[PDB]
Protein backbone atom coordinates (compact mmCIF):
# COMPACT_ATOMS: atom_id res chain seq x y z
CA UNK A 1 0.00 0.00 0.00
CA UNK A 2 0.87 3.69 -0.23
CA UNK A 3 -0.52 7.04 0.85
CA UNK A 4 -0.04 10.60 -0.38
CA UNK A 5 -1.35 13.77 1.28
CA UNK A 6 -0.85 17.47 0.68
CA UNK A 7 0.63 19.50 3.52
CA UNK A 8 -0.16 23.23 3.73
CA UNK A 9 1.51 26.11 5.63
CA UNK A 10 -0.73 27.44 8.40
CA UNK A 11 0.16 31.08 7.69
CA UNK A 12 2.18 33.39 5.45
CA UNK A 13 5.43 32.66 7.32
CA UNK A 14 5.33 28.85 7.09
CA UNK A 15 5.18 28.70 10.90
CA UNK A 16 3.94 25.12 10.66
CA UNK A 17 2.31 22.77 8.17
CA UNK A 18 -1.01 20.94 8.44
CA UNK A 19 -2.09 17.75 6.72
CA UNK A 20 -5.67 16.40 6.63
CA UNK A 21 -6.19 13.09 8.47
CA UNK A 22 -9.35 10.96 8.51
CA UNK A 23 -10.22 9.49 11.91
CA UNK A 24 -13.10 7.18 12.75
CA UNK A 25 -16.24 5.90 11.04
CA UNK A 26 -17.76 7.85 9.45
CA UNK A 27 -14.58 9.82 8.85
CA UNK A 28 -13.85 12.90 10.92
CA UNK A 29 -11.21 14.96 9.14
CA UNK A 30 -8.77 16.88 11.32
CA UNK A 31 -5.79 18.93 10.21
CA UNK A 32 -2.74 17.62 12.03
CA UNK A 33 0.84 18.83 12.37
CA UNK A 34 3.03 15.94 11.18
CA UNK A 35 5.97 15.92 13.57
CA UNK A 36 9.07 13.80 12.96
CA UNK A 37 10.34 14.97 16.36
CA UNK A 38 7.65 13.31 18.50
CA UNK A 39 5.70 10.06 18.64
CA UNK A 40 2.15 10.76 19.82
CA UNK A 41 -0.91 11.13 17.59
CA UNK A 42 -3.12 13.43 19.66
CA UNK A 43 -6.18 15.48 18.81
CA UNK A 44 -8.46 18.18 20.10
CA UNK A 45 -11.62 16.34 21.08
CA UNK A 46 -15.09 16.47 22.60
CA UNK A 47 -13.22 15.79 25.87
CA UNK A 48 -11.00 18.87 25.68
CA UNK A 49 -11.63 21.48 28.39
CA UNK A 50 -14.09 23.85 26.72
CA UNK A 51 -12.21 27.04 27.56
CA UNK A 52 -9.12 25.56 25.89
CA UNK A 53 -10.82 25.08 22.51
CA UNK A 54 -10.87 28.13 20.25
CA UNK A 55 -11.76 27.29 16.65
CA UNK A 56 -10.10 23.87 16.29
CA UNK A 57 -11.93 20.96 14.72
CA UNK A 58 -12.54 18.27 17.33
CA UNK A 59 -12.63 14.49 17.27
CA UNK A 60 -15.78 13.08 18.89
CA UNK A 61 -15.14 9.40 19.61
CA UNK A 62 -18.76 8.76 20.63
CA UNK A 63 -19.73 9.45 17.01
CA UNK A 64 -17.26 6.90 15.62
CA UNK A 65 -18.56 3.34 15.39
CA UNK A 66 -14.99 2.03 15.27
CA UNK A 67 -13.67 3.98 18.30
CA UNK A 68 -12.79 1.94 21.39
CA UNK A 69 -11.61 3.42 24.69
CA UNK A 70 -8.19 2.01 25.54
CA UNK A 71 -8.89 1.04 29.13
CA UNK A 72 -6.75 2.74 31.75
CA UNK A 73 -4.50 4.45 29.20
CA UNK A 74 -3.45 8.07 29.60
CA UNK A 75 -0.91 10.32 27.94
CA UNK A 76 0.95 13.53 28.72
CA UNK A 77 3.54 15.28 26.59
CA UNK A 78 5.74 18.34 26.92
CA UNK A 79 7.40 19.74 23.81
CA UNK A 80 10.77 21.49 23.48
CA UNK A 81 9.06 24.85 23.00
CA UNK A 82 7.32 24.67 26.37
CA UNK A 83 3.89 23.63 25.10
CA UNK A 84 2.04 20.58 26.42
CA UNK A 85 -1.11 18.48 26.29
CA UNK A 86 -2.59 15.38 27.98
CA UNK A 87 -5.63 13.13 28.10
CA UNK A 88 -6.97 9.63 27.49
CA UNK A 89 -6.70 7.20 24.57
CA UNK A 90 -8.93 5.54 22.00
CA UNK A 91 -8.09 3.16 19.22
CA UNK A 92 -9.75 3.94 15.90
CA UNK A 93 -9.26 3.79 12.14
CA UNK A 94 -6.92 6.47 10.83
CA UNK A 95 -6.27 7.27 7.18
CA UNK A 96 -3.72 9.58 5.59
CA UNK A 97 -3.90 10.26 1.89
CA UNK A 98 -5.54 6.91 1.16
CA UNK A 99 -3.39 4.80 3.52
CA UNK A 100 -5.45 3.24 6.32
CA UNK A 101 -4.41 1.87 9.71
CA UNK A 102 -6.97 0.11 11.89
CA UNK A 103 -6.55 0.12 15.66
CA UNK A 104 -4.38 3.24 15.71
CA UNK A 105 -3.95 4.85 19.12
CA UNK A 106 -5.66 8.25 18.95
CA UNK A 107 -4.79 10.28 22.02
CA UNK A 108 -7.73 12.48 22.94
CA UNK A 109 -6.80 15.72 24.68
CA UNK A 110 -8.45 16.65 27.96
CA UNK A 111 -6.02 19.54 28.46
CA UNK A 112 -3.87 21.60 26.10
CA UNK A 113 -1.54 24.50 26.84
CA UNK A 114 -2.17 28.08 25.75
CA UNK A 115 -0.13 27.95 22.55
CA UNK A 116 -2.32 25.13 21.22
CA UNK A 117 -5.54 26.91 22.17
CA UNK A 118 -4.32 30.10 20.53
CA UNK A 119 -3.62 28.37 17.22
CA UNK A 120 -6.96 27.63 15.62
CA UNK A 121 -5.40 26.00 12.54
CA UNK A 122 -3.79 22.98 14.23
CA UNK A 123 -6.21 20.26 15.39
CA UNK A 124 -3.49 18.05 16.87
CA UNK A 125 -0.19 16.33 16.07
CA UNK A 126 0.75 13.16 14.24
CA UNK A 127 4.10 11.98 15.55
CA UNK A 128 6.57 10.35 13.18
CA UNK A 129 9.62 9.88 15.42
CA UNK A 130 10.39 6.44 16.89
CA UNK A 131 7.72 4.74 18.97
CA UNK A 132 10.09 4.54 21.95
CA UNK A 133 9.15 8.20 22.60
CA UNK A 134 5.39 7.57 22.75
CA UNK A 135 3.99 8.84 26.07
CA UNK A 136 0.97 6.55 26.53
CA UNK A 137 0.97 4.82 29.93
CA UNK A 138 0.93 2.14 31.18
CA UNK A 139 1.19 0.54 27.72
CA UNK A 140 3.22 2.49 25.16
CA UNK A 141 1.61 2.79 21.72
CA UNK A 142 2.92 2.73 18.15
CA UNK A 143 3.07 5.63 15.70
CA UNK A 144 0.97 5.69 12.55
CA UNK A 145 4.08 4.92 10.48
CA UNK A 146 5.12 1.99 12.66
CA UNK A 147 1.61 0.54 12.40
CA UNK A 148 1.51 1.02 8.61
CA UNK A 149 5.08 -0.01 7.86
CA UNK A 150 4.61 -3.73 7.17
CA UNK A 151 1.78 -3.01 4.72
CA UNK A 152 3.71 -0.37 2.78
CA UNK A 153 5.27 -1.07 -0.62
CA UNK A 154 8.55 0.18 0.90
CA UNK A 155 9.06 1.00 4.61
CA UNK A 156 9.55 4.74 4.08
CA UNK A 157 7.84 8.08 4.23
CA UNK A 158 8.94 11.31 2.57
CA UNK A 159 8.59 14.98 3.45
CA UNK A 160 8.46 17.55 0.67
CA UNK A 161 7.61 20.82 2.40
CA UNK A 162 6.93 23.92 0.32
CA UNK A 163 8.24 27.46 0.76
CA UNK A 164 5.16 29.64 1.05
CA UNK A 165 3.31 26.88 -0.83
CA UNK A 166 1.78 23.44 -0.29
CA UNK A 167 3.89 20.29 -0.30
CA UNK A 168 3.48 16.57 0.15
CA UNK A 169 3.88 13.71 2.62
CA UNK A 170 4.12 10.31 0.91
CA UNK A 171 4.05 6.93 2.61
CA UNK A 172 5.43 3.75 1.10
CA UNK A 173 7.09 5.09 -2.05
CA UNK A 174 9.62 7.59 -3.35
CA UNK A 175 8.30 9.95 -6.00
CA UNK A 176 11.27 10.17 -8.36
CA UNK A 177 9.74 13.20 -10.10
CA UNK A 178 9.75 15.26 -6.89
CA UNK A 179 13.49 16.01 -6.67
CA UNK A 180 16.50 16.77 -8.83
CA UNK A 181 19.75 14.83 -8.96
CA UNK A 182 20.17 11.92 -6.55
CA UNK A 183 19.13 11.22 -2.98
CA UNK A 184 22.10 11.05 -0.60
CA UNK A 185 21.51 8.75 2.34
CA UNK A 186 23.14 9.23 5.71
CA UNK A 187 23.28 7.24 8.95
CA UNK A 188 20.71 7.63 11.72
CA UNK A 189 21.01 7.06 15.45
CA UNK A 190 17.74 6.11 17.13
CA UNK A 191 19.23 6.20 20.64
CA UNK A 192 17.29 9.33 21.63
CA UNK A 193 14.18 8.25 19.69
CA UNK A 194 14.74 10.89 16.97
CA UNK A 195 15.77 10.88 13.33
CA UNK A 196 19.24 11.91 14.48
CA UNK A 197 22.03 12.30 11.94
CA UNK A 198 25.31 14.14 11.36
CA UNK A 199 25.66 16.90 8.80
CA UNK A 200 29.11 17.21 7.23
CA UNK A 201 29.33 21.02 7.38
CA UNK A 202 28.02 24.31 6.13
CA UNK A 203 28.59 27.41 4.04
CA UNK A 204 27.18 30.93 4.29
CA UNK A 205 26.17 32.53 0.99
CA UNK A 206 28.87 32.07 -1.64
CA UNK A 207 31.48 31.46 1.06
CA UNK A 208 33.77 28.47 1.40
CA UNK A 209 32.30 25.25 2.77
CA UNK A 210 33.42 24.44 6.31
CA UNK A 211 33.79 20.70 6.91
CA UNK A 212 32.60 19.99 10.44
CA UNK A 213 30.35 17.37 12.03
CA UNK A 214 27.01 18.72 13.20
CA UNK A 215 24.83 16.17 14.97
CA UNK A 216 21.14 17.05 14.90
CA UNK A 217 17.61 15.85 14.30
CA UNK A 218 15.36 16.07 11.26
CA UNK A 219 12.25 17.59 12.83
CA UNK A 220 9.24 18.62 10.74
CA UNK A 221 7.47 19.89 13.86
CA UNK A 222 10.05 22.60 14.57
CA UNK A 223 9.80 25.75 12.46
CA UNK A 224 13.38 27.01 12.50
CA UNK A 225 16.94 25.78 12.00
CA UNK A 226 18.79 25.54 15.36
CA UNK A 227 22.56 25.16 15.07
CA UNK A 228 25.67 25.69 17.23
CA UNK A 229 26.38 29.26 18.28
CA UNK A 230 29.59 29.41 16.24
CA UNK A 231 27.75 28.50 13.04
CA UNK A 232 24.87 30.87 13.71
CA UNK A 233 27.23 33.76 14.52
CA UNK A 234 29.05 33.14 11.24
CA UNK A 235 25.75 33.33 9.34
CA UNK A 236 24.41 36.53 10.93
CA UNK A 237 27.79 38.28 10.66
CA UNK A 238 27.04 38.40 6.93
CA UNK A 239 23.88 40.47 7.48
CA UNK A 240 24.42 44.18 8.12
CA UNK A 241 22.69 45.25 11.31
CA UNK A 242 21.87 41.72 12.52
CA UNK A 243 22.19 41.15 16.27
CA UNK A 244 21.28 38.64 18.93
CA UNK A 245 18.51 40.15 21.05
CA UNK A 246 18.02 38.76 24.54
CA UNK A 247 14.71 40.62 24.84
CA UNK A 248 13.31 39.18 21.61
CA UNK A 249 14.83 35.73 22.15
CA UNK A 250 17.22 35.32 19.23
CA UNK A 251 18.86 36.88 16.22
CA UNK A 252 16.97 39.72 14.58
CA UNK A 253 17.86 41.68 11.46
CA UNK A 254 16.68 44.75 9.55
CA UNK A 255 13.66 43.97 7.44
CA UNK A 256 15.33 45.87 4.58
CA UNK A 257 18.14 43.27 4.41
CA UNK A 258 18.72 40.76 1.63
CA UNK A 259 19.65 37.52 3.39
CA UNK A 260 22.41 35.20 2.17
CA UNK A 261 21.73 31.53 1.54
CA UNK A 262 22.84 28.82 3.96
CA UNK A 263 24.22 25.48 2.74
CA UNK A 264 24.37 22.30 4.81
CA UNK A 265 26.22 19.09 3.98
CA UNK A 266 24.76 15.62 3.68
CA UNK A 267 27.75 13.39 3.04
CA UNK A 268 29.42 14.88 -0.03
CA UNK A 269 26.10 16.43 -1.11
CA UNK A 270 24.97 19.98 -0.42
CA UNK A 271 21.51 21.38 0.31
CA UNK A 272 21.12 25.11 -0.27
CA UNK A 273 18.58 27.05 1.78
CA UNK A 274 17.79 30.30 -0.09
CA UNK A 275 18.09 33.47 1.94
CA UNK A 276 14.36 34.22 1.71
CA UNK A 277 13.61 30.99 3.61
CA UNK A 278 15.42 32.49 6.61
CA UNK A 279 13.13 35.56 6.90
CA UNK A 280 10.41 35.19 9.55
CA UNK A 281 9.14 38.72 9.30
CA UNK A 282 8.59 41.54 11.78
CA UNK A 283 9.18 40.69 15.44
CA UNK A 284 5.91 42.47 16.25
CA UNK A 285 3.29 43.93 13.97
CA UNK A 286 4.63 46.99 12.11
CA UNK A 287 8.23 46.62 13.33
CA UNK A 288 11.15 47.01 10.93
CA UNK A 289 13.12 44.44 12.93
CA UNK A 290 12.67 40.90 11.57
CA UNK A 291 13.12 37.52 13.23
CA UNK A 292 15.80 35.18 11.88
CA UNK A 293 15.13 31.63 10.73
CA UNK A 294 18.53 30.34 11.85
CA UNK A 295 18.99 30.44 15.62
CA UNK A 296 21.38 29.10 18.23
CA UNK A 297 20.78 25.67 19.71
CA UNK A 298 22.96 26.55 22.72
CA UNK A 299 20.06 26.52 25.20
CA UNK A 300 18.39 23.42 23.74
CA UNK A 301 20.90 20.61 24.13
CA UNK A 302 20.47 19.44 20.55
CA UNK A 303 20.72 20.82 17.03
CA UNK A 304 17.46 20.81 15.10
CA UNK A 305 17.06 20.70 11.33
CA UNK A 306 13.55 22.10 11.38
CA UNK A 307 11.32 23.27 8.54
CA UNK A 308 13.68 26.05 7.40
CA UNK A 309 16.22 23.36 6.44
CA UNK A 310 13.87 20.54 5.48
CA UNK A 311 11.75 22.60 3.09
CA UNK A 312 14.88 23.15 0.97
CA UNK A 313 15.04 19.38 0.33
CA UNK A 314 13.14 16.26 -0.56
CA UNK A 315 13.65 14.18 2.59
CA UNK A 316 13.37 10.40 2.88
CA UNK A 317 12.67 8.90 6.29
CA UNK A 318 13.78 5.32 5.69
CA UNK A 319 12.32 2.99 8.30
CA UNK A 320 14.13 -0.16 7.20
CA UNK A 321 15.59 -2.49 9.84
CA UNK A 322 18.47 -0.05 10.10
CA UNK A 323 16.85 3.36 9.57
CA UNK A 324 18.55 6.01 7.45
CA UNK A 325 17.75 9.50 6.16
CA UNK A 326 17.94 10.66 2.56
CA UNK A 327 18.20 14.22 1.23
CA UNK A 328 17.86 15.48 -2.35
CA UNK A 329 17.74 18.97 -3.80
CA UNK A 330 14.50 19.90 -5.57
Amino acid sequence: STGSATTTPIDSLDDAYITPVQIGTPAQTLNLDFDTGSSDLWVFSSETTASEVDGQTIYTPSKSTTAKLLSGATWSISYGDGSSSSGDVYTDTVSVGGLTVTGQAVESAKKVSSSFTEDSTIDGLLGLAFSTLNTVSPTQQKTFFDNAKASLDSPVFTADLGYHAPGTYNFGFIDTTAYTGSITYTAVSTKQGFWEWTSTGYAVGSGTFKSTSIDGIADTGTTLLYLPATVVSAYWAQVSGAKSSSSVGGYVFPCSATLPSFTFGVGSARIVIPGDYIDFGPISTGSSSCFGGIQSSAGIGINIFGDVALKAAFVVFNGATTPTLGFASK
